[PDB]
């Protein structure tokens, strides 16, 4: 007596639940970020095997193009460029669908394929690029077979190494910072995130907010989701000047002579080639586009089922 008070409070625990929610796509994203580097670099092996020598780049970059062309080959959905042909399929049993109904739902309903026509013309556009990197990418015996066609110093290498150490150390207590930060504010709501003890504010309305008083009490978490972007700003140039860094030792610790104008120019085909793998991520980032596409065609076609005989 009576159950609208814990209804409020479901509400509020809702939104909650949402802002906790994305707050957590962010950081999953920035440790997959870290940890897809730190497994790339393999930054402790590199440390330990110069620190070795002292007292390659080839294996990284085979490595992760690897890495991407089996993960690329692994989902069998971009490469195929069957789903123009499935799209094709879909748009038949919309068009069986649609062969007595006498009502303008359908005219809508026509409308809203109309949309998902035109996006379906946006995602051709992204086909250019996706195609020629994805199906050289498919082959492993092409990739494999354009991959394969292509002192006093010691004291910098050394300081190097140390300033590459603290980089590394400082971005893992980065990575646990962040964890930590997020540790407390999912603790902050499974324990004294307040109750209904403080809707003294009448007993609401409702529907006239009702939803200030949610949106003032979400804004005092705040602090905490600035902390999670802080250290995952902090993360970021911290990678970029490591990467500099280390980019720098790993070129002053091999040949550095150098000649023939002919290596430095099959090296720089070699980080051409290193530009399709962008192409790759960004095909792969289409991927979830005709995944969605697909989803909402597929739910178009089960509402015409339904609207035919619900």
């Amino acid at each position: 007596p009576f159950t609208e008070i814990y209804e409020k409070e479901s509400i509020y625990s809702e939104e909650k639940a949402q802002l906790l929610r994305k707050e957590m796509e962010s950081v999953e994203t920035a440790d997959l970020e870290y940890t897809s580097f730190v497994e790339f670099t393999n930054l402790p092996k590199l440390i330990n095997d110069l620190a070795a020598a002292y007292t390659p780049q080839l294996e990284m970059m085979r490595d992760q193009i690897k890495s991407w062309a089996y993960a690329v080959q692994q989902n069998e959905f971009n490469d195929i460029e069957r789903i123009i042909n499935v799209i094709s399929s879909k748009r038949k049993e919309i068009l069986d669908i649609l062969a007595l109904p006498a009502e303008e739902k359908e005219n809508i309903l026509k409308l809203k394929a109309s949309l998902v026509e035109a996006s379906q013309s946006d995602e051709k556009l992204f086909r250019l690029i996706k195609p020629y990197v994805a199906e050289i990418k498919l082959l492993c015996n092409d990739s494999s077979l354009w991959r394969k066609f292509d002192d006093s110093k010691t004291e910098l290498i050394l300081s190097k190494l140390k300033a590459i150490t603290q980089f590394a150390e400082d971005l893992r207590l980065l990575k646990e910072e962040r964890a930590r930060t997020m540790g407390e504010l999912k603790d902050y709501v499974n324990n004294n995130d307040d109750i209904t003890s403080l809707l003294l504010a009448n007993k609401d309305k409702s529907d006239a907010e009702l939803q200030s008083l949610f949106e003032s009490e979400l804004a005092k978490f705040e602090p905490l989701t600035t902390r999670i972007e802080a250290t995952i700003f902090k993360q970021g140039s911290t990678i970029n000047g490591v990467k500099i860094e280390l980019d720098n030792i790993f070129g002053l610790t091999g040949i550095q002579d150098k000649t023939p104008e002919e290596q430095k120019a099959e090296l720089e085909r070699k980080l051409f080639f290193d530009k399709l793998e962008e192409a790759t991520t960004k095909f792969t980032i289409f991927s979830s586009d005709i995944q969605k596409g697909l989803n909402f065609y597929n739910s178009l076609l089960k509402m015409s089922k339904d609207l035919q005989n619900s």
